[PDB]
């Protein structure tokens, strides 16, 4: 359990699909890494090698080497793949390299005894990793250190936002931020709808409807405010936000909204 | 009706609110313009004073000047004010003056009677102005020349997007893009507390749900995709995702926020 | 590997979804009629030789003198109908299954092999816009799947998966058209609610539901891009929708397709 | 009479209705490109040149050459549309509006006569499935009412009924489409809530709804009468049908319809 060298580290991707492609682009071009730096495998695939050269990546012919080569080792393999993919490079996985997994529903107990050490990050992105605003939670194996946890807050920082949180909390989250995203995409598709319905264009509709739930978000992410407060501060006596608001409260919407998130994060504790 | 000197224009705050602010700081930020070429008048407040001289802008006691020397002169008044305020000044707002108008429920054919000419420009813009990311739209009065929307268009575009529309869609964007932050504050909220409801601290729960909105809107905002072509990308068989879009379906939550729209527009129609 | 171009088809059980496969590949030229045999009824004898088809008497024969066996007796009669074959079935022989349920396992147990293909067609084979979806078993070939694409094409489209989705597949595309019929019936009550003579208020409803699935198969847009692209602003197709959406119509489906694969699932 | 072979056929406004028709017609043989004549973008220009028609650059000369008219353009514009062209507008040459929610009387009294046809198609024009309807001016043959759902058939079907019922029709087979593009999008989640990959999910809901319809339209058989059809006895497709019922299902679509056809007529 040697270090890993923070500004001079090699990462490896095995597994090569989109999350590793964004990662991969995120860390470059924020600087945290240089294409030299990283490496991945793909055997069956011209288009995706295509994807990884075209922004400067080495891409090998075998996932051995890519370890051998690579001081973080980051699994993004489909989660059923994963566990014969890890005992396969058994051997390879010395406790010098720090592994790092980003595939849904394996806790960090069966990851650590696949790979007979302890040294492993559990990362749960989600999808907002294509535009870097990802939200992010990464849990630590018992040999992971304070210095391991960081050097994966600044890779993971590059394609969103990244906290903390014990590896029991991960099927909630899952529920939250893995599957949110699409409650969110009911939420401006129903907007846009609601606008044409109120007598609005379509396409002025749908772009005022993204734009206003950005807006809010960032409202939220920055204002430091509580969100009941926030919805004070635009709720005029007798005016239209209120108007609107009361018919959401009319409805339960925010218990519609409870309910997706914990049905959501019972699937997924049954998905095991 | 001289062009504006688009290098040289002189630049008028009738109203020195959070808007008024948050538009000058935007366009000095950005090099739109020198604070040497903007004038705003306040009378009661040495605070509202103080946020305005702190970043190089002259503050001037009366209206009238602040009219006389500007170019382009910007009304951001309390709504209820802004009659009687254009009627005092009309003298002074002569047709070599672009005017613009960001009062709520205001419409250009008033605009134009009370300023007695039709070289008039309305934004509407949004409660996310403050971090840069207003969902603002843009009516032209029957004067109001490309040349003035372009002035105007580059002025604001620090605050956020700007989109071109007919006064007559005013009342129903105020339904979506004015009235909907709260709708989403109310979102987030309620996202939280279905994380917490499944388990999660509470404030991973806030931090995860607010920027899982930040990024599912950027990603709407972004990707060129259809939202249901988002939803289609994020929802895997079987799966969590699919699972909590269900019982929003169930529920029909995208019939309640177009029930708010809808229900908010008619209230602006209604408050005239 | 079986001849493409010369291959002769043999159909166990002379129901309506039989007669439709075999009318279907002599219409569009898959087939000659000489080329196909099948085996109390003598109204189904009749459907079948009115075509041109040659009726044999016992399923033993219509096995040896085919290189494609089609099963279509009812479900449960399968396996026996199966065993009985046994030593016919031999490996050169492709077999193929579209019985309601038997899953692939199954049916290469009781045959003895895993040169078998599972097919599940819909209701609307008859029209020649059957939704299949076909599952191979361990030795069917590339080549035989491409066959048997072929031969259900003349009914419909068709599309593989695994046979772990047939469940599922049952309460969409098997069960799906009923959800349909419903729509239909209800969408001409509603014309004539607004007014409307029944008898236009039917053909209507029938053509605009047809109108709307072939713009969604042909455009390659989703459906949401469809229906974007006919809500005008304040229009009328936006009030009907929001009538919909305010009633939770889509959540209505979805519970529609689950309940089905539930009881699929359950029915074994 | 107007020529049944060789009438030529005059397009003002050329918009996707217009192309819809214009391709319809050629394709299926009621017209050559050589018959058809059309006259605010040079892009549109294109999509008519590049099928053979010739592009006049005024509305007076499409109306000379031509023996029937059909006006496609926004329907705010039609009224002066036909009011300049009125001198050129002769009882010899047919005229036909497809413009949505322009009764007849208003037709006739801009044209200054009653040889006039209103057509109202849907958007499945686009891939020749439209449900259209056709009312009849007062001077309008049975001679040109053939000739129009000819041209018609040429994009889908066509049935003839009262001016007075527009409005509900606007409800139905105008915004039905998308109606039924929410039901195949639910369908798919559906598919997809119950464990089925994405475009499978898609691909089978689509069909499924295209089978359905395409049952409806060709059985002859009462929509009832199919959904008994395919509902067996405790079965997968009898436990769909009942979660629909329990929802109010055939209710849902009921209001749909009739609150479009409000809509319509409040926008006149
Ligand atoms: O609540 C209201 O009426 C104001 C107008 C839109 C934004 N807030
Ligand atoms: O639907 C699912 O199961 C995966 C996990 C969260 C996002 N998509
Ligand atoms: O939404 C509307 O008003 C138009 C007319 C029927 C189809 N679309
Ligand atoms: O209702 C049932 O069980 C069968 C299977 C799908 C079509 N009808």
């Amino acid at each position: 359990i040697i270090p890993i060298p923070a500004d001079s580290y090699t990462l490896g991707f095995i597994g090569a699909g989109k999350m590793a492609e964004s990662i991969a682009k995120g860390a470059v071009r924020s600087g945290v890494l240089s294409p030299s730096r990283i490496k991945t495998a793909i055997h069956s695939n011209p288009a995706r090698r295509t994807a990884f050269e075209s922004i400067g990546i080495t891409v090998l012919s075998s996932n051995d080497d890519v370890v051998r080569d690579s001081n973080v080792v980051v699994f993004s393999v489909k989660p059923q793949l994963l566990k014969d993919v890890v005992l396969k490079l058994k051997p390879l996985l010395t406790k010098d390299k720090l592994l790092v997994s980003v595939a849904a529903g394996i806790k960090m107990k069966d990851l650590q005894e696949w790979a007979g050490h302890e040294r492993f990050i559990r990362v749960m992105p989600n999808t907002a990793a294509t535009v870097g605003e990802a939200a992010s939670v990464m849990s630590l194996g018992g040999a992971a250190t304070e210095e391991d946890a960081n050097l994966i807050s600044q890779l993971f920082g590059s394609i969103g936002k990244i906290w903390k949180a014990d590896d029991k909390y991960f099927d909630a989250i899952t529920g939250l931020s893995g599957s949110g995203p699409a409650y969110i995409y009911l939420a401006i598709e129903a907007l846009a709808d609601g606008g044409v319905a109120a007598g609005l264009p379509r396409d002025l509709a749908l772009s005022l409807a993204s734009q206003t739930v950005l807006g809010a978000a960032s409202m939220a992410t920055q204002s430091g405010k509580h969100p009941g407060q926030l919805k004070d501060d635009v709720t005029s006596p007798g005016g239209t936000t209120i108007a609107g608001v009361h018919e959401l409260e009319k409805a339960g919407f925010r218990g519609i909204l409870m309910n997706a998130v914990v049905a959501a994060a019972k699937r997924s504790q049954e998905l095991s």
